[PDB]
């Protein structure tokens, strides 16, 4: 069953009703067609894919006044992260950090007794399943009203050659192809895995059908495995982490890193290093109960109903690479040049397909580049210098060089951080601002106000590197960036206008060192 | 009584546990003596006051190699903004914010039935007064031990002439003096405004000896006013502001002071446009019982046992200029020249003490280059196109133009913001981010989302304003000013790595307009 939507137009709120149906129809829904029948133009680049990646490249394509056309399986744009990746997670890690400050001032002002105070996850999982469609709804909305765009949803691709698809029992013919199916869920070959009882974050939003026992397991030490982590720590339960290598090894500054897992510990997380499941025990109705690994000091047994699995995402490319022959990575990601261009003739591959940095700004400008090449205009795309950041019970954000780094890599430094390096240590009322002020302020709590850093060239003066940990400068850190990518110096951020309080206190600190010739840490 | 101190080196902590001492010592207190009587040098300039631009001003001094002393009247140095300032300003907006997320999710998830629960005022005030000598800690060591200052706290200063100035019973002499002594609270010339019950920022956090009953009267429209007036309608009072022009004139965006104005209201603020207070009654006890104010409709009395006035503080310039014969402007402001040089030979004038704007970039960047000068750099300071931020139960950010103000310039315009103008309104899952989850994905909660707009030209294709309404975003604001006085276009913004999900998502949505020649708005 076919559905042209071409000439119709449904506002946000319609869109997401007619989502909700056409997913939860037992049939599987009926194909949405938002094909232009007047376009003579030959598309100049069909997706395959409307995600992250998918949909930006189209949008930008369309802009530029070229024609393209989205296909994708799922019945609505914008992949996975408003389906099961980012949102949610966002989603999670507000809770997580409402929760930590509950937690903290329990029976104290307006706060409840968190004493024996679980929190529903399946609750809160239900909430965003109930919600999500919102999202979505914005998302087909906008895509086709607001970006001119054209696009078949809820079928899937099916790629015959370089030049052909075929999609709602058609076939359509493109100039180019751009990949854009992104990647999936990792998973684990030890016995148990497929018990119920185990998740992993696709896996969480669609099967989650009872509340989870007082004891959680997560598999995974990186971004994923630590976000979900502290929000289940959050809601009350005891969360053992089992990584196989060390845990947040993204953070590269040693401090920045030991104050991130130094926290997570005094919430109550348990972190086992160079540890390896090995089985997933089954009870008699095929459920988790438990946990073994293999540990540097032997074999353990966690008790557990639920697991989750926080692995590496695996670029979806089995499929194209056998029909299109695509030369793939180790990892079995799709090889691409500068240009985003495949080994196949008129075939690009972006997003997650083509491997890490898997994260949105790559997979959207990625898709951007990509489409830009298609209408013949020759831009190279290599990510490097970019900011990042991850969730804890806390905002983590990092660029540049960490402070044992720059020294190591022959760079003469000064630091500027808070707090200062002191007996009392953390203990102290700074850093603060908003979202840290009760911490900074609450008794015994002080050391939960954050800690952040940058590191400066001594001689050149510049800004190596910043880290920070607490709450409000994530957004600053895209634009940060993009000065110390100038060139950014002591001096000139000494000299911008700070808004205290601050979440970065950068600029402040900087000014009262930038006055001498020689800079001194602080 | 004098106490040497340096040649003592207390921690961070022992010098918190030492100013609450001195601070809390009834005879008033020994004085703090901290100068180098081996140092032969003659002093470069002495600070009257040693708040923000007086210990800003003194640590670039010193560290341009000069020589400094600082006089204040306090056992601490920060001045008024650890104190009774900023910092328990920002307190109380943490608590704004997170009393509206308790009040709208109430009964929900983990939050407990606020219904009928009113916060006590005074329990969070006390929780400022324990906790506030911790920041007073760090500033006297971190001004001592890292930043090599000389200071005399907890002695008034009393200048002599131009040249010298008496303090702990000793006579200084300087090259420079620099006027560092900030503003105090201003009031009304209304009967009544001395009874029991009416407070000011200075005063509420040091006479507060009661909890306010159920309503509050706010005079003035003002951050401040507005901050305070925020917190006090989410501990669950009645709040009424009477405002005596237009309330939030400095959120020059029409649609932006909307959304503020109208969530404000929603929380159940009653804001009175036009107000001027003629009188304050008191009840037989000597304490406020009711404000009586003339307003667009006719006289009106609010019956209430607590008000709070944030009106204009006015510059404490009356003794020195009675001394040094210093020219004020209409509002007491120290007349100073672009230099910071008042118009006194070899006496400058920085901070509050100098008028608008009364913000801290302002109190020690003025500082600093007044410093500067003394130390021999010819070096001007003319406070314009800076960024701005004020607290509701939102963090409201906004710089540069807003859409009707670009119009009225003469420019040709284009808007980028979220959530999109359709017929669903704000009744949608965006923007959303850190700390925005719940009230997008929360029933009947979308419109909390937040609110965001940037106003570019559509011919230069330059930003010319950017407003965000919700949170997160104000440390970006610092960073991204800088970027558009360079001359940030939309196709550089959108050319930026973004950390999805981003308070501010001018990155991503100015992508998906900047590969048209001819932009349009979104
Ligand atoms: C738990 C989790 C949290 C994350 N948090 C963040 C974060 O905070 N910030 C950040 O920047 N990144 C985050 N990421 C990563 C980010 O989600 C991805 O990098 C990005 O979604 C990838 O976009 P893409 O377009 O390459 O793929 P996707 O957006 O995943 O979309 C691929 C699309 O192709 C479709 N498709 C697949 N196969 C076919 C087929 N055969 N036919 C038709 N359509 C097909 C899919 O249905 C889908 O719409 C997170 C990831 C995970 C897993
Ligand atoms: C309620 C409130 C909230 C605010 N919130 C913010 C905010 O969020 N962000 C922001 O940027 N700004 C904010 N401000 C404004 C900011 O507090 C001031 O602009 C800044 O503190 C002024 O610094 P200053 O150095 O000029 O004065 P101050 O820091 O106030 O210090 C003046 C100093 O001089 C001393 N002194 C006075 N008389 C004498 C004397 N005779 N002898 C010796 N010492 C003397 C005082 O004791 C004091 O230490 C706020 C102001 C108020 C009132
Ligand atoms: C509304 C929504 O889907 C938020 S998740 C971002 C999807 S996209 O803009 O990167 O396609
Ligand atoms: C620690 C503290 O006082 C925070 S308030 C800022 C005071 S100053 O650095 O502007 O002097």
């Amino acid at each position: 069953k076919v559905w042209n939507a071409r000439n119709d137009h449904l506002t946000i709120n319609q869109w997401a009703t007619r989502i909700d149906e056409i997913l939860e129809a037992p049939d599987g829904g009926e194909v949405i067609y938002n094909v232009d029948e007047n376009d003579p133009r030959e598309y100049d680049a069909i997706f395959i894919g409307g995600g992250a990646a998918g949909r930006f490249g189209s949008a930008y394509l369309r802009a530029m006044g070229g024609r393209q056309l989205i296909v994708d399986r799922w019945p609505f744009l914008g992949g996975s992260c408003p389906h099961n990746a980012c949102v949610p997670h966002h989603l999670f890690s507000d809770c997580a950090a409402e929760l930590m400050l509950a937690r903290t001032f329990s029976g104290q002002y307006w706060f409840p007794d968190m004493t024996e105070k679980v929190v529903g996850i399946k609750e809160v999982v239900d909430l965003f399943r109930a919600g999500r469609n919102g999202p979505h709804g914005i998302m087909n909305f906008q895509s086709k009203e607001q970006l001119n765009l054209e696009y078949i949803l809820n079928c899937p691709a099916k790629v015959i050659d370089n030049h052909t698809v075929e999609a709602a029992g058609k076939v359509f013919k493109a100039k180019n192809l751009i990949l854009a199916v992104g990647a999936g869920p990792g998973t684990l070959d030890v016995p148990g895995v497929n018990a119920k009882g185990v998740f992993d974050h696709a896996t969480l939003v669609e099967e989650l059908d009872y509340e989870p026992g007082s004891t959680v397991v997560v598999v995974g030490g990186s971004k994923t495995a630590v976000e979900y982590g502290c929000f289940f720590n959050a809601t009350g339960r005891r969360t053992v982490m089992l990584v196989r290598t060390e845990p947040l090894k993204l953070i590269k500054d040693n401090e920045t890193r030991a104050y991130v897992l130094d926290r997570m510990k005094e919430q109550g997380m348990e972190i086992i290093s160079g540890s390896n499941v090995t089985r997933i025990e089954e009870d008699a109705n095929g459920r988790v109960q438990a946990v073994v690994a293999m540990t540097p000091n032997g074999e353990m047994r966690i008790e557990t109903d639920f697991v989750f699995l926080g692995l590496g995402e695996q670029p979806r490319s089995a499929e194209l690479a056998k029909i299109l022959g695509l030369d793939l990575g180790p990892k079995g990601e799709v090889l691409v040049n500068e240009y985003l261009q495949t080994s196949v003739p008129n075939v690009y591959a972006v997003g997650d397909l083509i491997g890490g940095p898997m994260e949105m700004f790559k997979a959207r400008k990625s898709g951007c580049y990509a489409a830009r090449n298609v209408m013949g205009e020759k831009i190279s795309y290599t990510p490097k210098n970019y900011p990042d950041f991850l969730h804890t019970h806390y905002e983590v954000s990092f660029l540049g060089m960490g402070e044992e780094e720059a020294r190591a890599a022959g760079h003469e430094i000064v630091t500027i951080k808070m707090p200062p390096d002191t007996e009392n240590g953390l203990n102290v009322a700074l850093p603060a601002s908003d979202r840290t002020m009760l911490y900074a302020f609450g008794k015994g709590t002080a050391h939960m106000s954050g800690f952040q850093k940058i590191v400066i060239d001594a001689k050149t003066r510049k800004v190596l590197g910043a880290h920070h940990v607490g709450y409000g400068a994530k957004d600053a850190f895209q634009y940060l960036n993009v000065l110390i990518k100038q060139g950014l110096t002591v001096d000139e951020l000494g000299d911008m206008d700070e808004l205290f309080l601050n979440p970065t206190h950068f600029i402040q600190l900087s000014r009262l060192r930038a006055g001498s010739k020689n800079l001194v840490s602080l």
